[PDB]
C-alpha cells in the first residue's frame, strides 16, 4: 500500500512500460544510453497523455451529439501549474505509473519535478480559473476555458542582493506535451479601421487583420471520463498585407515586422490588482474576445439549428444554448462585440440583440480597490476599435434613460452611473458596462458581495437588485489535497473512504475522530513528515538550513500594501527585539517564511521584499537568537512551490486590512492541509471561522466598521507611535539603519509611508496582532490541543470546494445541472 | 505491377494501416469523421518517419563506435523541397504506402500534394546542397549538413497584373513532421564586444549572446539503412541580459525586444548571384559558423581521444578526423573562427593552428560575376566581430609575405592579392580568405574551373597551383528520375534492371536499344503521358488551357540578365511576327513556358517578368495564331513544381552568355528526363554535349573566345539592330507599346538597356539562336528521330549524377572512400 493513488495492476504496468519505451525511441528519438531525466519526463508525459485522447475525443463528440447548454469561461488568466501528476490523479493512473517507472528503474518524483509550470496567471484570479476548470469537468459540464496562449508567463523571480530580479519565463523552451495546436481553425481579428454608415448598416472598414490560432489543452475531471477543453489563442500575422501593402519599405523589413502582430500574445501583464492602461493590454483583451466569440457562434450555428429547429437563424435560443462567464472586466469587450456581430453582421434590431446579450453574459467582480478597476481612455478605444466605442455610447445612452425614468430628477445619479467618465481624459468604466450588459453580477465571498451592494455598485443595486449575487470561492480538493498531500488524504481515506474527493462535505465525518487518539497522532505525524520534506527541499534547491521542530509560520501570496506583509514584518522584528532583551527566556521557536512576487513597476512592493531579506540578514545571524527564530524569503513563489510549502505550514498568515481582500483562496488551501489561521475578519476568512467556529480560529483586528469609524475620525499613525514603545523602537531601528548598516537611509520610504500615507493602516492592528500571535504560540506548546483544533479546521473545510462553487454558478447563474455521472468509458473506437 | 516502387507486402501494408490509424487518433487527436486531407497527410508523414528513426539512431551510434573522418557540409542554403515521397523512395516504402492508403480509401498522390516545400534555398547553390546530402548518405559517408533553420524560406511569388507580388512563406504554419528540435544542445554565439590583450592572450570581452538551438532532420540514403543528419540552427534570446541588463527601459519592452536576437534566423535572403552587404546577413553568416564549429570540436574532443589516443588534446589529428566543406564564401568566417578557438581558447601557436585550419577547410566557388562576390566593409566587421578582423589582418599579413618572397619586387601583385581592398570604403574580400585558408578550391564545371585559374584567381593559381581543382556538379537520380518520373524509370528498369539508381553510368547500356522499336515507342509514350498530366495540372491549379501536342519549350530557373530570358523573349516575338506575316503557312506548334523568381529588389528582373506576361497577353489572344503558339509564365517556380514541369518538357532552354553560368543543374535534370537541349557552350552544357556528342545537342552562339574578341573590339548593339530587320521590328514593337497599349513607354528600360548597356550581349546570339531553333522544330516534325536523339541524351547522362561528384570530393578533397554497403538492418534494438 503506497497510498490510494489507484491500482498498480498487472496488464497495465506492462502496458505503461511498453509505451514509455515506444515514445522515448519514436517520439523523443533517443536511446536509453543518452536519455537524461528530461527525456524520461517526456516519455512519461506522452505515455499519460495517450490515456486521455480517447476520453477527450469521445467527450467532445458527445456534446456534439446530445448538444447541451455550453459554458464559456472567458479569462485573461489561467494559472494551471504543472499537469502530469494532476492528470495521473484524475485518471487513477498514479500508482501504476509509480510502479512502471520504478520497474524501468526511475523515480517518478524526480521526473515530476522536471515539468515547467504553465504560469499563465498572476495569482488569485488566474488560479481560481484553473480550479474552476477542474470542477466544471468533474461535474460534467459542457464547459470551455478560453484565454491567450502567452509565450512568456509571469516572470521567474531571482533575489540578487536581497532585491527582486525579474527574468523571462520561457515555459515553452522545451515543448509542451499537453497542448494540441489547431492551425486549421485560425480566425481573423480586426483592429483600427473606421466605420462607414451605409444605407442598411454601419460597416467596420479599413481594419488591420491579426490571425488568432487555437491551441487546445485537455481538462480531465476526477475519475469520470470527461475531458474538457481549454482553448488558448496565439497571434499570427497574415502573410498578405503583412507583406502586400506595397510601394517600398523593404521585403526583409516587411517579414521582420510580422512580429508586431505576433507580439499580442507574447507576454502576460505581471500586475496583480492594479490597472495599467497600455494599448497592448487592450489588444490582448479584444483579441481573446473577438476570436472566442467566433468559435462560440459557429457551434451555435451548427447545434441542432444548422440541421433544423425553427429554420431561420433565430438567435432567440442563443441564451438557452450559450452562457459566457466574464472573469473580471478583462473580457468585458465581449458585450459590445456580441452586440456588433448580432446587429451589424446578423442584422438583428437593437432591442432583440440587447435582450439576447444580457441573457447570455454574467460578470464576476474580484476587488473593490480603485486602482485595480479598468477605466480605458476614450481616445484609445476611438483609434483602435471605433465601432465598439459607438456601441458603448448607445448602450450608455439607453441605460441612463432607464435610470432617468426610474429615479426622476436625480441628476447626480446619472453622472455617477454613467459608463462614460468625464474629467481630465474621458474614460469608459468597464465595470459599469459589465453590470449593464450582464444578467448576474457576483462577488467572491459573502462580505465582499455585501460591500459591492452597499458601497461600490449601490446605485446599480437600487436600480436592478435581482442581478447581484454571491458565490464564495473554492479550491479543488484534487491538486490541493490529494496531489500535494497524499499522506493526509490516506489517513483520512483510512477512516472515512475516498468519496470525499468529489464530495468534500463528507469531511464533517472526521469530527467524530477529534478525540480518537490514533487519528490525532496520525494527523500530527504527516504534518511532521511534510515539515521534514520541505525542510530538506530547502537545503537541496536553495539553502543554508532550517529547524523542522519550529512553528512554520508562512505567508505566501502576491506582495501588496493591502495584503500587509509589513504588519508581519513588524511582528517579526518584535520577537527578535524581545529575545535580544531577555535572551535566556524560552520562547516557542518559529521559522517565518514570507514569499511572493512583486509586480516589476511596484516600487513599494519591491522595497518590502528588500526589508524581509534585511530582517533575515540580521535575525538569521544573531548568535543570541540561535535556532529560536529564522526569517526566510521564499523565492519565486508559484503554483508548484505552493504545493510544497502549504502541506508543511503550521500557521497561515491572512492579515489584510478588513474590507480589502475580496475572498482569498490561499487561506482555503491552508485550511484543508492542517494549518491554523491567524487572520482578520476579511474575505472568506469570515466564512471559514463561521464554518470551524471562531474558537478554532485566531481572529484579530479591526472589523470593517472599525476601519470606517477610524476613517470618519481620521487615521493618524503618530498616535500609535506615541503610545506603543515596542512599535516606536522598531521604527527608529528602521530609520537609523540597524537593519541597513552601509545604507542607513535605505528604508525611508517605508517609514515615511507608514507614518504619513498608510492606506491600509498597519499600526492600528499591531497591538491586537502581536497579542493574537502570543496566543498561537501558547497553543503550539500543547501539541494535542493544537492537533485537535487542526482537526476542527480540516473537518469543516468542505464548503470551500470549487465543486460547491461551480454547482452554484451552474444552478443560479448558468441554468445547468451538475452530474457526477461517469461518461461511458474511454473504450477504443474508430468510427 | 504499378511501377518498381517496392513490394506492397502483406505483413507490411497491415503494419502501415495500423500505424496510420494510431497517429490520426493519438498524434493528430482527430477521428475519421472530422479528418481532412491534411490530417491524412500528417498520419502518413508520421507513419513513414517511424520507419527511419530506427535506422537514424543506429547510423548515428555507429559513427560513434567506429569513429570515421566526418564531413561537415556548411551552407547557408539547403533547398530540400517536400520530403515524404523522397523518404518513401529511399526506404523502398512507396508501393506498400500506395496500397495501404488505397485500402484506407485515400489517394496517396492527393496527400503528397499537401506537403509544403522546405524552400530554404534560392536556386542552384541551395539545391546542389540538397542533392549533395542525398549522395553523401547513399555513399555511406559520415556526413553532416549544417545550416540556418529559417522560418521564412524564399517568398511565394504571385503574379498580379503581370507583376510579381512577393508574399511570406510560412512553411512551418502547420508543423514540420520531419524535424526533431534539440533544445538540450543549445550553444551561445557572441556578438560585438571588444578585445582585451592580456598577458597570455587576447580575450573577446563584453559580447552580446545569442543562443543557437539545433533542429535535426534525417537524410536517408537510397536503400542502404544509412540515415544522416541535417542540423539547422534557430536563434533564441538568453533570458538573463535579454532582460537583466538593468535600470529602466520597461519589463514588457525587454521581453518584446527578445525578437531582436531571434530575427537572426527569421528569413532567407532572396538573392541569387547578387551580394547585399546587410548587417543581418553577416549575423546569419557568423551564427551558423560559430554554433557549427562548437558541435564539431565537441565530437572531436570525444572521438577516441576523449577516452585516450596520445592524451594531450593534440589538435594535430583534427584534420584526420574533420573535413569541413565551404559552400561558397557564405561560411568563410569558419577560417578566422577556427583560428580564434584554437589560438585564443585552446592556446596553440599561430603556425600550428594555421596548418590545422588549412588542412581541414576547402572552398567551392560558384560564380565569376563580380556583383555576386562577398566583399564585406571593414567598419562592419570592426563593430560586430572585432577579434575576427584582427585574425583576418594577421592571416593577410603573413600571406602577402609569402607572396612577396615568391614574387619579389612584384608590388601590383601584392595589392591585387590582398584579402583587404582599399578604396572608397575598405572591404575584406571573402573569396581571397577562402583560398588562403583552404587546401583545395574547386569550381563546378570544367570550363568554370579553367576560367578561375585563367582569369579571376590567376595570381592565386600561380602562387599555389596544387589547390585548384574541378568537380563538375551533378543531380540525384532519386528525386530527379525515380521520384518525378517513375514512368521513365520503369521502362528503363524493364530493360536494364534497377542497379542504375545508384550506379547511373549503367544508363550507357540503353544505347543498344536506340534502334529497338518497342523502346522508342515506350520512351515516346511516357513523355506523352507526362505532357498530358502537366497539361491537366495546369487547368486544375492554375488555368485557361494548353495543347499537349505542341513542343513544350521550357526555360525554368532564376530570372537574371545573364541567364537570358530576354533572348528567349526576342525569339518568341519572332515566331509570332512571322505567323502574323504568313498566317496560312504551317509551323510546328509550341507552348513556351518561362518560369522563375526575380529577387525583390532586382528591378530589371521584375521588368522581364512583366514583358513575358505582356507577350503572353498579345500572343495568347491572337485568333490568327490559334493553338500554334502559346506563351505561359510558370508561377512560383520551386522544387516541387520543377518535379512536374521537367518530365513534361521536350526542349530545355540553357541560353546564358558563354562564360557566365558556372555549371547549371537544371540542364542535367532535363537531360535524364527525355528533353533535348538548345544551348550555348557554357557551364556544364559543354560536358553534357561532349558526353552525348555535339550532333545530339543543339549548340549555338558565341563561345567564350568570341565573347572576349567582341569585348576587345567593343560590343555595339546598334550594328545588330541595323543589320537584322526582324530584330529591328521587335524593338520598335516594344518602343511603341504594341505589347503595352495603355502604357506605351512601360518597356523603355529593357529597350534602353539592350541598346546601350547590355552586359550579356543578347543581340550577338540572336541570329544563331533563331536559326538553331529553326532546326529543332524540323527534328520535332520527325518523331522517331527526335526520340532516338532523346535516347542518346538519357543514355549518356550518368556522368551527371551527384554520386559521381560526391565520390570525387570524397576521394580528392576529403580523403575518405565511398561505400555502397548496406548498414546492418534497422532492426529494433534497445540497449
Ligand atoms: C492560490 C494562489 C494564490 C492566491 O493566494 P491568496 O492568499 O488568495 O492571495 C496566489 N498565488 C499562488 C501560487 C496560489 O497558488
Ligand atoms: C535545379 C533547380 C535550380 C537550378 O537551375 P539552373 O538552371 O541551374 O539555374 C533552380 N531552381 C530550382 C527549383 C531547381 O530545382
Ligand atoms: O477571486 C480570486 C481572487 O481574485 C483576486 O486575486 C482577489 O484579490 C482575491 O481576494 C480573490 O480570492
Ligand atoms: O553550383 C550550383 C549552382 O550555383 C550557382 O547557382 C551557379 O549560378 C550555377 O551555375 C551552379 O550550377
Amino acid at each position: 500500500q503506497i497510498s490510494v493513488r489507484g491500482l498498480a495492476g498487472v496488464e497495465n504496468v506492462t502496458e505503461l512500460k511498453k509505451n514509455f519505451n515506444r515514445h522515448l525511441h519514436f517520439t523523443l528519438v533517443k536511446d536509453r544510453n543518452v536519455a537524461t531525466p528530461r527525456d524520461y519526463y517526456f516519455a512519461l508525459a506522452h505515455t499519460v497523455r495517450d490515456h486521455l485522447v480517447g476520453r477527450w475525443i469521445r467527450t467532445q463528440q458527445h456534446y456534439y451529439e446530445k448538444d447541451p447548454k455550453r459554458i464559456y469561461y472567458l479569462s485573461l488568466e489561467f494559472y494551471m501549474g504543472r499537469t502530469l501528476q494532476n492528470t495521473m490523479v484524475n485518471l487513477a493512473l498514479e500508482n501504476a505509473c509509480d510502479e512502471a517507472t520504478y520497474q524501468l528503474g526511475l523515480d517518478m518524483e524526480e521526473l515530476e519535478e522536471i515539468e515547467e509550470d504553465a504560469g499563465l496567471g498572476n495569482g488569485g484570479l488566474g488560479r481560481l480559473a484553473a480550479c474552476f476548470l477542474d470542477s466544471m469537468a468533474t461535474l460534467g459540464l459542457a464547459a470551455y476555458g478560453y484565454g491567450i496562449r502567452y509565450e512568456f508567463g509571469i516572470f521567474n523571480q531571482k533575489i540578487c542582493g536581497g532585491w527582486q530580479m525579474e527574468e523571462a519565463d520561457d515555459w515553452l523552451r522545451y515543448g509542451n506535451p499537453w497542448e494540441k495546436a489547431r492551425p486549421e481553425f485560425t480566425l481573423p481579428v480586426h483592429f483600427y479601421g473606421r466605420v462607414e454608415h451605409t444605407s442598411q448598416g454601419a460597416k467596420w472598414v479599413d481594419t488591420q487583420v491579426v490571425l488568432a490560432m487555437p491551441y487546445d489543452t485537455p481538462v480531465p475531471g476526477y475519475r469520470n471520463n470527461v475531458v474538457n477543453t481549454m482553448r488558448l489563442w496565439s497571434a499570427k500575422a497574415p502573410n498578405d498585407f503583412n507583406l502586400k501593402d506595397f510601394n517600398v519599405g523593404g521585403y526583409i523589413q516587411a517579414v521582420l515586422d510580422r512580429n508586431l502582430a505576433e507580439n499580442i500574445s507574447r507576454v502576460l501583464y505581471p500586475n496583480d490588482n492594479f490597472f495599467e492602461g497600455k494599448e497592448l493590454r487592450l489588444k490582448q483583451e479584444y483579441f481573446v474576445v473577438a476570436a472566442t466569440l467566433q468559435d462560440i457562434i459557429r457551434r451555435f450555428k451548427s447545434s441542432k439549428f444548422g440541421c433544423r429547429d425553427p429554420v431561420r437563424t433565430n438567435f432567440d435560443a442563443f441564451p438557452d444554448k450559450v452562457a459566457i462567464q466574464l472573469n473580471d472586466t478583462h473580457p468585458s469587450l465581449a458585450i459590445p462585440e456580441l452586440m456588433r456581430v448580432l446587429v451589424d453582421l446578423e442584422r438583428l434590431d437593437w432591442d432583440k440583440a440587447w435582450e439576447v446579450t444580457v441573457k447570455t453574459c454574467a460578470y464576476t467582480n474580484h476587488t473593490v480597490i480603485p486602482e485595480a478597476l479598468e477605466r480605458w481612455p476614450v481616445h484609445l478605444l476611438e483609434t483602435l476599435l471605433p465601432r465598439h466605442l459607438q456601441i458603448i455610447y448607445e448602450i450608455n445612452q439607453r441605460f441612463l434613460n432607464r435610470v432617468a425614468a426610474a429615479f426622476p430628477g436625480d441628476v447626480d445619479r446619472l453622472r455617477r452611473m454613467s459608463l462614460v467618465e468625464e474629467g481630465a481624459v474621458k474614460r469608459i468604466n468597464m465595470a459599469h458596462l459589465c453590470i449593464a450588459g450582464s444578467h448576474a453580477v457576483n462577488g467572491v465571498a459573502r462580505i465582499h458581495s455585501e460591500i459591492l451592494k452597499k458601497t461600490i455598485f449601490k446605485d446599480f443595486y437600487e436600480l436592478e437588485p435581482h442581478k447581484f449575487q454571491n458565490k464564495t470561492n473554492g479550491i479543488t480538493p484534487r491538486r490541493w489535497l490529494v496531489l500535494c498531500n497524499p499522506g493526509l488524504a490516506e489517513i483520512i481515506a483510512e477512516r472515512i473512504g475516498e468519496e470525499y474527493i468529489s464530495d468534500l462535505d463528507q469531511l464533517r465525518k472526521l469530527l467524530s475522530y477529534v478525540d480518537d487518539e490514533a487519528f490525532i497522532r496520525d494527523v500530527a505525524k504527516v504534518k511532521q513528515e511534510n515539515k521534514l520534506k520541505f525542510a530538506a527541499y530547502l537545503e537541496r534547491e536553495y539553502k543554508v538550513h532550517i529547524n523542522p521542530n519550529s512553528l512554520f509560520d508562512v505567508q505566501v501570496k502576491r506582495i501588496h500594501e493591502y495584503k500587509r506583509q509589513l504588519l508581519n514584518c513588524l511582528h517579526v522584528i518584535t520577537l527578535y527585539n524581545r529575545i535580544k532583551k531577555e535572551p535566556n527566556k524560552f520562547v516557542v521557536p518559529r521559522t517565518v517564511m514570507i514569499g511572493g512576487k512583486a509586480a516589476p513597476g511596484y516600487h513599494m512592493a519591491k522595497m518590502i521584499i528588500k526589508l524581509i531579506t534585511a530582517i533575515g540578514d540580521v535575525v538569521n545571524h544573531d548568535p543570541v537568537v540561535g535556532d529560536r527564530l529564522r526569517v526566510i524569503f521564499l523565492e519565486n513563489y508559484r503554483v508548484s512551490l505552493a504545493e510544497k510549502v502549504i502541506p508543511a505550514a503550521d500557521l497561515s498568515e491572512q492579515i489584510s486590512t478588513a474590507g480589502t481582500e475580496a475572498s482569498g483562496t490561499g487561506n482555503m488551501k491552508f485550511m484543508l492541509n492542517g494549518a491554523l489561521t491567524i487572520g482578520t475578519m476579511d474575505g472568506a476568512n469570515v466564512e471559514m471561522a463561521e464554518e470551524a467556529g471562531e474558537e478554532n480560529f485566531f481572529i484579530f483586528g479591526m472589523r470593517v466598521e472599525d476601519v470606517d469609524r477610524l476613517d470618519q475620525r481620521g487615521y493618524n499613525a503618530q498616535e500609535y507611535y506615541d503610545r506603543i514603545p515596542e512599535l516606536r523602537q522598531i521604527i527608529e531601528q528602521l530609520s537609523s539603519g540597524f537593519f541597513s548598516p552601509k545604507q542607513p537611509d535605505l528604508f525611508k520610504d517605508i517609514v515615511n509611508m507608514l507614518m504619513h500615507h498608510d492606506r491600509f493602516k498597519v499600526f492600528a492592528d499591531y497591538e491586537e496582532y502581536v497579542k493574537c500571535q502570543e496566543r498561537v504560540s501558547a497553543l503550539y506548546k500543547n501539541p494535542r490541543e493544537w492537533t485537535r483544533m487542526v482537526i476542527r479546521n480540516i473537518a469543516t473545510s468542505g464548503k470551500f470546494s470549487s465543486d460547491r462553487t461551480i454547482a452554484q454558478y451552474a444552478r443560479e447563474i448558468w441554468g445547468v445541472e451538475p452530474s457526477r455521472q461517469r461518461l461511458p468509458a474511454p473504450d477504443e473506437k474508430i468510427p
